[PDB]
């Protein structure tokens, strides 16, 4: 704490708030988010596996990762489950998770959750040493510092929070559009903000509705700060027999409580502050919003609506203030900063992933050799172990003698060698000198394995492995090929989770 | 109405183990987590989180409160949780947050959960049917009596005070010896409640009633006395022990306030002087007042004396039953008898199955070469299983070992020894197939023949218990004696 | 605590629970109830005065009477406001006070309350020294120990609670019926339980519905304990063109959550545990319950309904267990015990009321004399005070001399004498000797009062007072006349607040 | 966005009085209740209940938490609430429940609310428009500086540390003397923050920056040192003072834990030895370790040293403004100037209206007989009012008294003295009509002529203030001086 802080105007307490309340730019999560999702991933609470009780996830989170009584654990679960909150839900919830009308979710003992399909994308390759881990509160568990997200989550799901008086307001966005942005950027590090907006014309809210005016959006994407207006989608309908005018509301601005908005209209009508309204009914159901606003016959529909736009939350403004943590500091960022931070994240992730796969590949190949060689010497080895008196003896005995690489010899004829393996081990001039750990591998293998279908199974795996090691080494060899792997991952994501824009921009 | 049964389940101690459901729920978690009395302390939040997720998914601070009370020497006569950190105190101040305190089981809690893994108690489903929970603990401790229970705070009837472990063990032995022993009989081992907080129980007829009917009222009295300062002649009342469940801070205030109101007179100063070491309430008598007089007023106007309504209502064969002292003892001895019985059946099954596997291993070993050659010949592991089972194997040097009470009862006669020909099971084929090369060193014959010889001796011993009600009672005696010895301690409460 | 408890099996803690969780038999309140209502009465939160914010009542309660953070304060307010909870609401609430569907009331800052009209009846004559007061937690305020209720509240509003394992379940009742019971009892102390049931045939729930079978009700009224079955009001309707069968539910048993009941039906239908149901809709609104249960065309309406009665809370039983605190102990009481306890309460109340009115009457009459006499001696008195140098002097001077009872003499020609007033004070043989406090009354009177319209105003009040004292003395004089005052008060209550029975008994 | 302004209002101190809204809300209630520093303590629940009902109807424990923090000597540099009972302590343990603690205003809180009833500050409506609340307090204390403020915990920017009252008063006087005084100028009166918890601020450039720009960072350092036991030679680190807002219990644990991890070495024992009397953390140095070395490690790995980010953001003319030390002083002096001005106008109106009534009384008195006879003649009190107003009254012996700056300004000229004829108002008729007989004793002339003579002297004095900017500044000086004298105290924090 003390050492590392000696050059901000920021003191320790100040930096805790920053770290807890502002999202990381690369995955758009704050620790509490990261901790819930991670706890879910550890439980195997997968999108395509049975729902677990929210309480079960709450207790894990609280026990291993977030030992405070704060409702934030459960509230975060609920929020990530609501389709009026996240443009791309990260939790798939079953039961009462509240509504657009502001009513509460059932208690954690009554709801069930699992990870949304897309959430796995956000935590893809978490086991491949792709991100740093930090200690939990008691030194007993590891927690991701950031998620290896294939999803440009901060943009797509947007953000809120405030620390040291510095607020963050990022609106949600359309995943397809954002992925296109990303690919555009990959092909042109110099692409202008204007060039990006060809792909990302503007925010895209889960609650649809309309944005009036692009000046707000441009300056937001250019500077990180800008105001934009969200307007309800509501026409006036006319009855062809009667001539009755009825305003219908299909969509409202993001973050507006539908019930509270209706209360407000009812109340303006009481106070004669808004005239011309015979009747007010919420006819919304499971299949879409429908607020019914019947116009008096002596009043004008167009006029009553316009009146409502100005006096209520049928129209609100939303101030974009794009702040995230970047390399540890809270910066204001423009649209291109945010995309670059993401693409750069993907490059780090993919590289570390590739390195890991390679080490895992080589370690397994190495082990395979020890066994292949063993299968090929069944009789000397078994007679060896059998006449040794102790496993420990069998081990130091195994290692004593190099071994005639038998029929196995062919299979070897050297990029499958562990970076850590010293030069006197391996296949030194016709013989095979064994790692002391490789002896274990042999001593550890079960009678079961001395079968016919062992040799097929192993030569096969080694074959597959070298093949893999080949392709991994070409990724590390070629920056082009590694950017290829990123484009394809992005493309794949566009295609499995991309959806139709919802908010219309005028 | 149903509301009733639920209110009742929540608050009522099971007579056998002394626990309410939330209690059993916390302690089981700690057990599952391996949070043992002799391993590193764990932060309370981890136990709380586990209990909330798997067993107790309600908002109520109940879970952490239970952990805390199990840790307070003023709460439980035999603490069930060993905790470091601030766990509040007698002045009714709060424990620290669960993220700061840390805990593990007390040695004695393991006695409460002894043999829990030997199928000795029934498990029920947890709230979402993904977990099991014991219905009662296989306790060696007569926990209800020794630790007590109360449901008064929540509107229920149960009010059982704590008791001295040695006294009660002895009680049980007296009972195991003379199942016809009277209440009076029992009362020579257990003259009365023993409170964690010492002090004095004043009078015996309440106790007698309570132990005879399950119902009676008793008086607890603070240990205090008058002191004269040798240099000045000033009198001071010093309070050393107060009645169970009285809040010191409160009591002091009741006095301060009684004094301010002229309701009690003769007091010139009021101070708490208690350490980590001793309670010490200092009440200075006025020079013109008399010590004894002030003190006797205090007894009768503050909680320096208090009544305790005994009402021994617990859960018995699924029901709230009012029970007397003999009933409660008997319910525990009966539980021990059952637990031990179940324990035994399980060790005997466990041992047999293992012996049966060990047999198959030895044989594979005395037929190493044939076997290896057989398995090598095969294409699928499948093939090698049916093959290893197709023929018998001559009981090599292995004959020595085996030659018949180590047959698991489920084994059908076409399997095992038949003519100096070992008839193999398919499961046993697996064990063989599953054998790691390392097990072919000369140190297998050894570890193996030694395990099997151990098995036979236990099996022998287990059959001896099942074959004698007496031997089984003797086991329960020994257990009870061992508890007395390892965990018994001094009476703390003086009965007049 | 210690002294007073030495003969129950009940210890101190035990007796606190009893005192807090079981209702007093005479007013049917527990302390928390009594404390909220009282706090409201003190605030003047009257039925016919503006709503105050619940929070305002909560803070009073919490500050003066009930200093615990428990939701019970606010929850009690809410419950006394809900028409599905109390047969006779004691709070008139405005805003979201929850519903039959179990959803929560808005926070205390959002709702408003005042006393219901009937609640004043419950606290009638609280200022007339009609009930004992106890100290609040800090010795700063007085709180009623019991309310001087004109309403037989325990019966009418019923009860719940549990202490030392002893539960209380009293159902609500119809006020008219209960008042008739009471009058029946007043006219015949020997009236049998059967005789009472002529008036009180059985419970009457705020949620209406039906009771099957009187054996339950009789034994409950005879012994205090008995079970009764409540059944929904639901017919099968048939469409005259189609022949479609549709079960409709208008009323459900008391204490059943409508939403949770519907969930249950939906769920039995899922599990094929109940067959024959095409559709399930709650069509309830502000104007009545309507659960729609459409029957499959190949199924029988009668059969589907009967099935639902047995598998759901469309039919429940309710175990009457009539326990209340009587003279401090928690007793099981029968129907006649409960009525007698009430009527006896009214007798105490009315007597103490009468005594009080009498003392207040006499004290005021006494004071009137001092002034009447003073008005009649304006000139000697004013010349007296004027030549005295100090108010204190004026006082001891006033008292020195008896005073020629002037024109005032007539007005006196003696049941208007304070019980506490010593024989040497008053109108001793032609002169008027003054109380030292009466001198104050004179010294205290304002120039304003020496007007013409003072003599009219005062002789008038005295006239009224003697008249009052007359009627009060006849009440204390005649046990018959005092029972009359009770009948009339009861009758009056029947007539202002009596309503139609709601539950039907079969 | 609006969410912003609200988050901001909730957390941001008004520069003039140093309070957040919830603060002003609690303190105003205590004031309304008359819960004064020299009256009986009141139970916290009564203040909490009042505040919740009239001013702060949210669930948040905020209300009781505020009361508590105002009572903690480790929290506020000048406590605003005097409380008895457990109000928690430096180890971050909790206060007792509001029903057990009791409180009243500290002497100094009255200075914060001085003249609150003299229309000296603006009131706004409370949440339901049935009550009024001051918008700011008419404080004589430069509270923001002296007591500090922080909104960091809730995501806001404000972080102002506390200061020494004497230092700041002096600062204000230096300012009142030379309105052009520099920051350097000011810093000779206020060299730095003064923490309730003493300890050491290590280095001056942070302070300088903070006071010049509103922004800068400072280091707080625990006061501790190495001791050698004369008999053994053993070294012990003794910790006496720790940085502001550090939790002792926490810090001790951080050390215990740092030790268990081999992260810091040289420690052989760790004990808290703090009384009611002194903080005393005992850290025993190993015989093979060096005191200084262990100690310097500790400084740099625990909260024995801590940074404090100063960020002087407060509310000024309705806005969050970053302000430097001169700005904050000036905003307070300006407030004093306004408050005093308003105070004066009000006393002058109050005094005049009262004088005007007193006049009418005197006259009624010198025309007692005529008047009495007039009122007696009447039928309705109404009649007697129009009658008493119909004619003038000769200014009897009363002439002496009156014979012209005691006319309330609102009085129109057809009323009062006109020719040796007193022209009565209708309001004045009421006062007369309202006179109690007891007021006709010879002790009326007295109490009356004395009050009026007092009125004139104050009126005289009040006009003297309005007529001289200088005199008014001198008043503000005197006030400030008086505060310095009654409430000033020693610097506690050492600055290096
Ligand atoms: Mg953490
Ligand atoms: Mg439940
Ligand atoms: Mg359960
Ligand atoms: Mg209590
Ligand atoms: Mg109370
Ligand atoms: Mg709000
Ligand atoms: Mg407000
Ligand atoms: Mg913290």
């Amino acid at each position: 704490i003390e050492e590392e802080l000696k050059s901000s105007y920021l003191d320790y307490a100040m930096s805790v708030i920053v770290g807890r309340a502002l999202p990381d730019v690369r995955d758009g999560l704050k620790p509490v988010h990261r901790r819930v999702l991670y706890a879910m991933n550890v439980l195997g609470n997968d999108w395509n596996k049975a729902y677990k009780k929210s309480a079960r996830v709450v207790g894990d989170v609280i026990g291993k990762y977030h030992p405070h009584g704060d409702s934030a654990v459960y509230d975060t679960i609920v929020r990530m489950a609501q389709p009026f909150s996240l443009r791309y839900m990260l939790v798939d919830g079953q039961g009462n998770f509240g509504s657009i009308d502001g009513d509460s979710a059932a208690a954690m003992r009554y709801t069930e959750i699992r990870l949304a399909k897309i959430a796995h994308e956000l935590m893809a390759d978490l086991e491949k040493e792709t991100v740093d881990f930090v200690d939990n509160y008691d030194g007993t568990e590891k927690i991701p510092d950031v998620m290896p997200t294939k999803i440009p989550n901060l943009l797509v799901n947007g953000s809120s929070g405030i620390a040291v008086g510095m607020a963050t307001n990022i609106p949600p966005h359309n995943l397809t559009e954002v992925i296109n942005g990303c690919l555009a950027y990959i092909d042109d590090e110099d692409i202008s903000i204007e060039g990006l907006m060809e792909h990302i014309p503007g925010p895209d809210f889960p609650t649809a509705a309309i944005i009036n005016g692009r000046r707000g959006i441009e300056e937001a994407y250019r500077t990180g700060r800008g105001k934009v207006y969200i307007r309800a989608r509501a026409e006036v309908e006319v009855d062809a027999k009667t001539g009755r005018e009825t305003i219908i509301v299909h969509e409202i601005p993001y973050q507006v409580n539908k019930a509270r908005l209706i209360e407000k209209i009812a109340e303006l009508v009481k106070e004669k502050r808004v005239e011309g309204i015979s009747a007010l009914r919420d006819e919304s159901d499971k299949d879409g919003m429908r607020i019914v606003i019947e116009v008096k016959r002596d009043a004008v529909g167009e006029v009553v609506l316009n009146n409502l736009y100005s006096q209520t939350q049928l129209q609100v403004s939303f101030g974009i203030n794009m702040v995230a943590l970047h390399h540890g500091q809270p910066k204001i960022m423009n649209l291109k900063d945010i995309i670059a931070a993401f693409v750069r994240h993907r490059r780090e992730v993919v590289t570390r992933r590739t390195i890991f796969e390679l080490r895992k590949a080589r370690d397994r190949a190495h082990i395979l050799e020890a066994l292949a060689v063993a299968l090929a010497n069944i009789d000397p080895i078994i007679e060896l172990i059998r006449h040794a008196p102790t496993p420990a003896e069998a081990k130091t005995a195994l290692v004593a003698n190099p071994w005639q690489l038998g029929n196995v010899a062919a299979m070897l004829e050297d990029a499958a060698r562990p970076e850590w393996l010293e030069p006197e081990f391996g296949v030194r001039d016709g013989l095979y000198y064994l790692t002391e750990q490789q002896a274990q591998a042999i001593l550890d293998l079960r009678l079961q394995k001395l079968t016919g279908l062992e040799h097929e199974k192993l030569l096969d795996e080694y074959k597959e492995l070298l093949d893999q090691i080949a392709e991994l080494l070409r990724i590390l060899g070629s920056a082009d090929r590694l950017m290829e792997v990123i484009r394809e991952e992005l493309e794949l994501v566009r295609e499995q989770f991309g959806d139709k824009r919802r908010t219309e921009i005028t």
